[PDB]
This record gives C-alpha cells, structure tokens and sequence, in this order.
C-alpha cells in the first residue's frame, strides 16, 4: 500500500521554476535554469539538429528496435569526441560505447554495472557537484565520498584539499572527475593538474568515472577533452558519461553515453556484455532519435561544420556575458572584485552569494538563483544585465 | 577492475537474430523477433507518426526538458486509454502518470519505486512470461515469484492452477499480470476469470502490477483493457505499466508509461512524487520525441482516425496469419489439431514444438523460433506460409 507513503522533498534546481513561473513582478530573471540561452532569453533547437531531423523524417524505414548499445555511427562518434581520432584505445579496440537516455542515463548504467560487478563500493564526488549525481550513485547502492574542490574564500581549485582528501581513498574506489565545465565551481584543473592527478591516480589504483557534459563549452571540442584525454593514456580501464544534452541542444531526446574502456579488446567485449545486461534490466534500448540526430550531423562534414559553429557561438555568447557580468558590476558600484567569474568556464558559477542574499534577491528583486549561490551566466542577456547588477550590488 | 569480470550469457531473444542474419540460406524465415512485420516482412513506421513528426519538425521550437514525468497531454490520454473516459479514477484525480522509456523503463521505475518505498519483496510472474521481466525486477532487488499459467497439453489458462499457486503468496505482494496478449502463450484470462482474479485480488490484498503492451492486438483498444479496468474497479491501489512501442510502431524511440493509482488524489500525489524521485536518479527526464508523437496523434481526432485504422490494419493481419497458418497446416498433412492458434491473441503463441524440433527446423530448414517453440505470428506472409508449414510437418 502507498498511503503512509512520505512525500519526497522539492529538487535542489526544480524548486525555482515554480516560485519563477509565479513570480508576479514579469521583471524578472531566472540564473538557476542549467538550460542555456541565448540573447533573446529563448533556448532554440540547433539548425543543425533541424536540418538533421528533416534528413531522418525523409529517410526513416522503420522504428524497429536498436542494439542495446544503440546506433554505431554514433558510438564511434562519441569515442572519437572523447579520446581523438588516432587514440589507440580506438585502434586496439579497448573502448566500447552505449548509446544511453542522456548523461544521467550513462551515470546509472555506470552505476549499476559497477555495484553489481565489482567490488566498487564508494564513489568519490567532488564538493560541490551536480547534486544529482549522489542520488544516482546512491540508488545504485554505493556510497558518495567527498573529497574537497572549491576554495570558499580565493574562489578557486584548492588542488592540496584535494589530492589530500582523495588520499582517504582506498585503491578500489571509483573517483568522479569532472570532464570540463566543473558544474557548479566552473572552476576545472589545468592540463598541469590533471596530469599530476592521473598519475597519482595510477599510483592509489582510482577507478575513474568522467561526467563529460559540457564538452566545447571551456574552449572547444578538442582542448575539452585533453584532460579526460591525459587519464585515458596512464590508465588501462576507465569510464566516461558524455552528455550531448548541451552541446547539440537536444536536452529533451535524451542522448548521451557510458563509454568503457578496459586493457585490451577482449576483456572491453567482456565486461561490456554485463554493461548491456544492465541497459536490458533498465530500459532494454536506447531512443534512437536524439541519437540519430548527433550521429549524421557528426558523419556529415556540410552539417557537422554547421554545428561546430552554432557550438563556438553558444561558447562566445556564455563567454563574453561573464565580462559584461563583471565589469556591469564595477560600474553599478560593486565593493568586491567578481574577477574570479571572467576566469571560470561552462554556463555555472558561485557568484558567492550568500543564501540569505540569493532569498532578498528574489524576494525583494525577483532575481532567481540556486540556494548555492549558484548563478547561471547563459541566462543573462545584455537587456537584463544592467538591472540584474543593479539588484546584486543593492543586496551586498 | 574489469579483467576478471566473466562475459554476460545470451538472451533469450536476440541470439537468433545474429544465426539468422548469417544464414546462408536466404530462403530462411524468422518467428522469433517479436516485432511486427507486414505481408511484405518489413516493420515500417506508421503514417500517422510521419505525419505526427513532420508536424513537430515544423512546430517544435526547443528542446528544453520535460518534467520528471513527461509531457502532461500524454500522461492524460494513456489515462484515457488505459481507465477509460468517464473513469472515476481520473475524475477523482488518483492517478498518475510517468512518461517512460518504454515498457521496460516503465516496469523498472514501478520496480524501483516499490522496492524503496514499500516492503513489497517479491513479485509474482507468471509461467512462463516476457523473460526481462525477471531481470528487470531482480535488478530492483526484489525476488521473482512464478504463479502456473499454460497448460501445455490442453494449450490454454490453467485457471485451477493459476489461482491456486496464487494463495501461497501474501497480503502484501505485487502479482504482475498481462492487460493482454500474454506474451508468450497469447492466452488471456476471459472477462470472467478477470473479474474472479480481481475479486480474490483484493480479498487476498495483492498489489496488481500491469504490463499493458499490446493494446490493440486482441479485440481492440476498448476491449483490450476491460480487465485492468475490472481490476482498477474492485482495487484502490494499483500500478500499470504501458508500452507504445508495438501499437503505434514506435519501437526504438522508447514509449511507455507507468501509471500509478492510489486511494485519493493526497496519497496518489503524495506516492508520486517519489515515483518522480526514482526517474530522477534513473535518467532524470524522459525522451520528449516519442511521447510528442504519441500525444498529438492521440488529441487529434484527424491523426487519431488514421492510427486507430492502422492498428486495426495490424491486428487484422496477425488476427489472419494464424488461420492461414493453422489450415495450411492442414492441408501440408499435419497429424495434430493445432486449431488452439486459432483462439490466441497477440503476436505470439506457443507452436507446440520441442526444444528439439525447433532446432532442427532452424537446422535443417532455415526457420527460426525461439528456444520456447514460441512462434511470432506476425512473421508469417501468405508468400513463406507454404514452406514455413513445410518444414514444420516435415518435423512433428
Ligand atoms: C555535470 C553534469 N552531469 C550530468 C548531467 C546530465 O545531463 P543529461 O540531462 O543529459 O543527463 C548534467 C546536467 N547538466 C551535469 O551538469
Ligand atoms: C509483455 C511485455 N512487456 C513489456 C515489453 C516491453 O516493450 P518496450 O520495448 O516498450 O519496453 C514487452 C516487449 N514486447 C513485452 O512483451
Ligand atoms: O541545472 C543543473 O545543473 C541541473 C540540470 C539537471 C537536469 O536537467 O537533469
Ligand atoms: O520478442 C519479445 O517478446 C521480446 C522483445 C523485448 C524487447 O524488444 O525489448
């Protein structure tokens, strides 16, 4: 029976868009979206994507199931995205992707691969992170570390508080590292740091599991995944949940994948089969659509060169409101150097707010904002940005 | 590390696949797909959802997500669909619906919900029944019960049987029925036994968990779903489990829904939202595309015509194979009455043959069936009726 059943509590994002969609005063802004935007306040579909679904509404025969590991060309896609083109993972063939409903998808089947075929008991999270991520580890029964990031006061990556708290990792735990775009820092390691923190990650013996979902949106595809990149060539097994819900706008299809990598070809084949008995177990097969979306317009060089640049152009525009953000501030009369925003990469930062402030801010100005203090830079356009400063400042 | 992790078995379905599309004898036939197949052998994609799509490719303007639970104009119509119109259920507000990654993602969040929110510790399947069934539920942690169900020498509903392996199960378990088209033996329970089981479900405090997805393919929408309603009558509490992808030839873009009704709206809502809690952590929000498809084909009296048609088109055809089959049976010289065909729903039916047989059937002939005898009826064309009853007399 479900009567005694206790209500679930309200989603650390969810929660806004309710009091938002509300808020009487259509003065309004809403900075606790994770939904990009663009100068019109509008989160369109990619040209691209279009063109591509019109190609497949043509050329579609039948709707009959897909592999569990979803549609090929998308798979090798994917792991040339992540890994490059002559990556010997590709040409030894110790990588094995499955198409999976979005990168949360990816995360779970990761999760519950693991949990039900390895001794992967913990997971090690980063403070903060995408507050989904533990609920997802946590249903698949294993348990979410901790280990430090952000650093409060120089709003930045405090790689001694790191490395120190990963040291409390025993060799066996799976440790989750943010591809780039730290969601929600925004703050990401160096090439310099990441190398270090590979192989320091061979030493301790880490299973590394990289949530890749905001690739292009740092400094572009390729520089993106140099990182992921610099781990995959120290370590002989890894795991990979890319996300293309960002990148190629198609939030709502679902699309993403959980790429493994082991040693060698065989064993990759073999522990892969269990992957898919985890995808059967849970969803059987994968929405093609979303999937056939991204698969021809990165196979087809006229509509890929389309994208690329539609991708570069979300990039900018993010990349240029935390300027406007910035320096809006210093002539709205701000006491407090927001430099650190210019700094950061992806749509997330910590605009170091404080919950009290983030609560007047929506509460007396109608400014929206995660609890975290966590605002959403592709959610300011240059119309907004200039009474959004002005709310900011009245509240510091 | 995966190195010593020991490579998956096959499943019980899409081995066949891969012997079949390698068989070098191109006069060779597959039963066991469990997919539809016109009178050409081709699974194509309904027009209704051609031009459903063709509607969306023109009227869609963002791919932002949907709500943990789907698009609303959906989650109404299965309601619609499943309860009926004038339903109490849905007038009384006590039902809620999820848009789901199929069937199967319908079944594994109902699986998840449950198994994390109830005490319910197993589910009774019956014998035999779809085999993901079992893994998606053991997925969950819950355990597999089996209730008797065929009657291998009579070919029909051990009723008897039925409810008598049913007392061994306690006030408290979830009983998981087939709203029609039992898949695999395509015997259903009448409207009688229905009303008796639902009768004696309550008494004995079952919780019905309802794999509705071939609706449709036995009477028809209405009738196809008078037993979930005689259920959702006598019960306060109930859950089901619905799958487009065989009724609206929506395959691989992952359709379905899990419904769950409650005493009141307050429990219902209240349930739900831990439902909605389940999908958060599986693969956060549903892929919008099938579920538009199906939304706007369903609300529009034009489009819902044409699909209506076309499924009667389907269940027409399947609801023909079987007499060509059985007669031409007759005519090839076959000694057994395999009339029992003639009285079964759905795609599929048990042939009757052995383990043996269909080996060398597959073996020697070139047809292929699963490993259970059970044969898909809607493989079967006028064209391949003549040497697909061959090979089977030249067998028995
Ligand atoms: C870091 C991180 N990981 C995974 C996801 C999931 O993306 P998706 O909706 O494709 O699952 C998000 C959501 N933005 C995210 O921020
Ligand atoms: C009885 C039963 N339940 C659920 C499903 C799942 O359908 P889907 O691929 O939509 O998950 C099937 C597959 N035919 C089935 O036969
Ligand atoms: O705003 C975020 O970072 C969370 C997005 C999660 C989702 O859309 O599933
Ligand atoms: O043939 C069957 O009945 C199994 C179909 C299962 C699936 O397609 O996921």
């Amino acid at each position: 029976m479900f009567e005694n059943i206790t209500a679930a509590p309200a989603d650390p994002i969810l929660g806004l868009a309710d009091l938002f969609r509300a808020d009487e005063r259509p003065g309004k802004i809403n900075l606790g979206i994770g939904v990009y935007k663009d100068e019109t306040g509008k989160t369109p579909v990619l040209t691209s994507v279009k063109k591509a679904e019109q190609y497949l509404l043509e050329n579609e025969t039948t709707k009959n199931y897909l592999g569990i590991d979803g549609i090929p060309e998308f798979g090798r896609c994917t792991q040339e995205l992540l890994f490059g083109k002559g990556s010997a993972l590709i040409n030894d063939k110790r990588a094995r992707t499955a198409q999976t409903p979005g990168g949360t998808g990816a995360l779970r089947v990761a999760a519950d691969f693991l949990a039900k075929n390895t001794s992967v008991k913990r997971v090690w999270v980063s403070n903060p992170s995408w507050p989904n991520h533990k609920s997802v580890f946590n249903s698949a029964g294993l348990e979410v570390r901790e280990y430090a990031y952000y650093d409060a006061e120089n709003h930045t990556l405090d790689f001694d508080a790191l490395i120190n708290s990963l040291n409390e990792a025993q060799a066996g735990d799976v440790v989750l590292f943010h591809g780039c775009c730290h969601n929600p820092t925004g703050i990401d390691p160096t090439l310099e740091q990441w190398q270090t923190l590979a192989q320091l990650s061979v030493e301790k013996g880490w299973l590394p599991l990289f949530d890749f979902a905001y690739q292009g949106f740092a400094r572009g595809l390729e520089e993106d995944a140099e990182g992921l990149r610099a781990f995959a060539a120290m370590h002989k097994e890894l795991i990979v949940a890319s996300s293309y819900s960002k990148n190629f706008g198609l939030y709502n299809e679902r699309v993403g994948a959980c790429t493994l990598v082991a040693a060698d070809s065989e064993t990759v084949d073999r522990a892969f089969s269990q992957m898919k008995a985890a995808i059967r177990a849970n969803y059987s097969n994968p929405p093609a659509h979303g999937a056939s979306v991204v698969a021809t317009i990165l196979s087809n060089d006229a509509l890929r060169a389309i994208w690329e640049q539609e991708l570069t152009d979300m990039r900018q525009r993010i990349q240029r409101m935390r300027q406007l953000f910035v320096n809006t501030l210093q002539e709205k009369g701000a006491n407090r150097d927001f430099s650190f925003i210019i700094k950061q990469n992806g749509m997330f930062s910590f605009s170091g707010l404080t919950k009290e402030q983030v609560l007047r801010l929506r509460e007396e100005f109608g400014v929206y904002a995660v609890a975290s203090g966590r605002v959403n830079v592709a959610g300011m356009t240059p119309d907004n940005m200039a009474p959004l400063c002005e709310a900011i400042v009245a509240v510091l």
